[PDB]
């Protein structure tokens, strides 16, 4: 991936319309009008922040699929920087699910087309030696909120996401494909049990002494077992156990042709508690 390939847009064709995520993150727009998500370099940054912001526009433009996010140009010749990424108007995965919860909505089938289609990205990560490592229902994105919604992959010590992580990863630093597939198991809890935060009531420490014992999440409300099941294959202690995306992805779309998963309900949140 040379320079070469990012596509120059002259900062005169680029408007900052509002911001999106509190670097930074605005929506914007490019005139030759495109609606683009647009992340900033700070003008006060490392050497270090200089390479990696050129090192990440390099990486995400090089994905070509349709459940990554696009790099659709960068802005790297005046100051502050910038990479430039298709708008996702349906904004992250797990504010999506919060919001839209079955009051007295989604259905199963729209959870499982969601699992699928980062599933299906998580698969191409894996064929291109990429590593995520924060697979999680914040750094998804959607399309739109509507019923032709497609999800994709973005990226926004006690600082690691130990509840994504296996203990492989935490305990000992090792990062491989198999560190991905534990995390899509608890991206597919999120989905499923509608946005909760992993392991309900547990601080951090509490997890890894749970997760590394051999402890796992009980079944979101509702959720249909064989969904259940690529979960805990996810969870497998051993990296080699575990479902590569392939497998998973096949399980995925097994799940939605069965007829006892797609006519389950989803739980309904009576507000009085
Ligand atoms: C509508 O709201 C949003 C739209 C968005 N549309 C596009 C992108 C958004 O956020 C980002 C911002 C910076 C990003 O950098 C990356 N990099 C990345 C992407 C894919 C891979 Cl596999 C690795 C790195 N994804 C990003 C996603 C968006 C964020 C939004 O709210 C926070």
């Amino acid at each position: 991936s040379s320079i070469s390939d990012l596509k120059e847009v002259p900062r005169k064709n680029i408007t900052l319309i509002r911001g999106l995520g509190h670097g930074e993150v605005y929506e914007g727009q490019v005139s030759g009008p495109l609606q683009v998500a647009v992340k900033t370099l700070p003008e006060v940054c490392s050497e270090q922040d200089e390479l990696d912001f050129l090192m990440e526009a390099l990486i995400i433009s090089k994905f070509n699929h349709q459940n990554i996010v696009r790099c659709i140009g960068v802005s790297l010749q005046s100051l502050p920087r910038f990479i430039l990424l298709e708008l996702m108007a349906g904004g992250d995965l797990k504010s999506f699910l919060r919001e839209t919860r079955p009051r007295p909505s989604l259905a199963m089938l729209d959870l499982l087309h969601v699992a699928r289609d980062i599933a299906c990205g998580c698969q191409y990560l894996e064929e291109n030696h990429f590593i995520h490592r924060d697979i999680a229902a914040r750094n998804c994105l959607l399309t739109c909120p509507g019923p032709g919604r497609v999800a994709k992959i973005g990226d926004f010590c006690a600082m690691l996401p130990v509840k994504w992580m296996p203990p492989e990863a935490f305990m000992e630093g090792i990062f491989t494909s198999k560190t991905d597939t534990w995390s899509f198991g608890v991206l597919l809890w999120e989905i499923f049990s509608l946005g909760y935060m992993p392991y309900p009531s547990k601080s951090n420490q509490e997890v890894l002494e749970f997760v590394t014992s051999g402890g796992r999440m009980d079944p979101p409300k509702n959720c249909p077992g064989p969904v259940y099941r690529i979960m805990t294959q996810c969870w497998q202690h051993q990296p080699e156990d575990r479902p590569n995306f392939a497998i998973i992805l096949e399980r995925i779309e097994y799940c939605t042709q069965d007829p006892d998963v797609i006519n389950t309900a989803l739980p309904i949140e009576y507000g009085p508690l």
